[PDB]
């Protein structure tokens, strides 16, 4: 999945979760 680990530079911007 694309949210896992709670931070904003983690996720990708237009990411498949």
């Amino acid at each position: 999945s694309c949210a896992t680990t709670v931070d904003a530079k983690f996720r990708p911007n237009g990411c498949t979760d």
